[PDB]
């Protein structure tokens, strides 16, 4: 059959859906490592592939972009998507191949931009472009990284770092943080990221867990606020969504908590 990540009721996405809204007409960019569009249960509408080696965005050799992609679908499956590659089949890509899918869906008018993937040394760049996706108005989600606590340090990883991105750590079914989920003042909102259960490359499922899980819930999300009031700003949509989350622990760990959705949307 399919699974549904356990997220999607978590995060009260269900009443949107059957508010009748599911992300109609929303454009969100899977900056990641391709999304397979064989897939029967994803709709891939456009995309691009910024990895030299591997050209074909639509093919996913890795299963991480498929993956997040069908997250996202869960949450919003009428949402439209873009497969931008910038993570080749070992699951890492350049900063420079992320901008540049960064740049792309800015120029394609996206209107969210999912980026579960990090790194940890800043680039200014990369930090102009998500500044400069912000400007234009694209609601920028990216995961918090995967890389536990260090005393007193912030783990969260790049671009989630960057205060115009909304970095997601991940909670599993009891909204306890997940032992690898980044911490530190940047961490904005929490989703589900232990064991989802999505798409997989080749009419598959399979569930992952990660903050790259996480940030897809946060990701639809978004598209169904979109979906319901169209004329929000990506700025009204980022505050309805860190304004209505579900407190949890210490905001160093979790952040301002678990997103909820049917609040969100208002
Ligand atoms: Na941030």
């Amino acid at each position: 059959a399919k699974c549904v990540s356990y997220g999607v009721s978590q995060i009260k996405a269900p009443a949107l859906h059957s508010q009748g809204y599911t992300g109609s007409n929303v454009k969100v960019a899977v900056i990641d490592s391709g999304i397979d569009s064989s897939h029967p249960d994803l709709n891939v509408a456009g995309g691009a592939s910024f990895v030299p080696s591997e050209t074909n965005p639509f093919q996913d050799n890795n299963s991480h972009g498929t993956h997040v992609a069908g997250t996202v679908l869960a949450v919003a499956p009428s949402a439209s998507l873009y497969a931008v590659k910038v993570l080749g089949a070992d699951g890492s890509g350049q900063y420079s191949w992320i901008i540049n899918g960064i740049e792309w869906a800015i120029a394609n008018n996206m209107d969210v931009i999912n980026m579960s993937l990090g790194g940890p040394s800043g680039s200014a760049a990369l930090k102009a472009a998500v500044d400069k996706a912000v400007a234009s108005g694209v609601v920028v989600v990216a995961a918090a990284g995967n890389e536990g606590t260090s005393g007193s340090s912030s783990t969260v990883g790049y671009p989630g770092k960057y205060p115009s991105v909304i970095a997601v750590g991940a909670v599993d079914s009891s909204n306890q943080r997940a032992s690898f989920s980044s911490v530190g003042p940047e961490l904005d909102v929490m989703a589900p990221g232990v064991s989802i259960c999505s798409t997989l490359p080749g009419n598959k499922y399979g569930a992952k867990s990660g903050t790259s899980m996480a940030s897809p819930h946060v990701a639809g999300a978004a598209a169904l606020i979109l979906s319901k009031h169209p004329n929000w700003t990506n700025t009204q949509v980022r505050s309805s969504l860190e304004n209505t989350t579900t407190k949890l622990g210490n905001s160093f760990y979790y952040g301002k908590g678990l997103i909820n959705v049917q609040a969100a949307a208002q």
